[PDB]
């Protein structure tokens, strides 16, 4: 029932993601010189360095907010891919599967802890 435990659990999960080769295209903002029309397609760019910085700045109140930003990395990849067989999109699908598998217990534990706090 530790209401704060999600933060370190999210830092460790972000460390795992950074070690994964599939995270390479998503570790820093999409390069607008490389993809000049990116902002015509994507309204809200997001990447794992921005997620890690928001977390370290104390600017996420819950793991749900972190999860919404991480999911935005994956939905941006899906929206910008010209094909469902592209390299970067294929990497995003595996990384999303890994992320969802690991974040489930973090979300569950946090929601359980908050319900106990207000019991
Ligand atoms: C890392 O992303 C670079 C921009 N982009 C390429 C595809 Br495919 C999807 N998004």
């Amino acid at each position: 029932y530790d209401i704060q435990a999600w933060k370190k659990q999210c830092e460790e999960l972000l460390n795992l993601i950074f070690q994964c080769e599939d995270s390479e295209p998503f570790r820093q903002p999409v390069d607008l010189l490389e993809y000049p029309d990116y902002r015509d397609i994507i309204d809200t760019p997001m990447d794992f360095a921005t997620v890690r910085e928001t977390l370290e700045a104390g600017n996420y109140e819950s793991p749900m907010e972190l999860c919404k930003d991480v999911r935005l990395i994956f939905s941006n990849s899906k929206a910008y891919t010209p094909s469902k067989r592209s390299r970067i999109y294929s990497m995003s699908l595996r990384l999303s599967a890994f992320f969802e598998e690991h974040i489930s217990s973090v979300l569950s534990d946090y929601k359980s802890a908050l319900r106990f706090h207000k019991r």
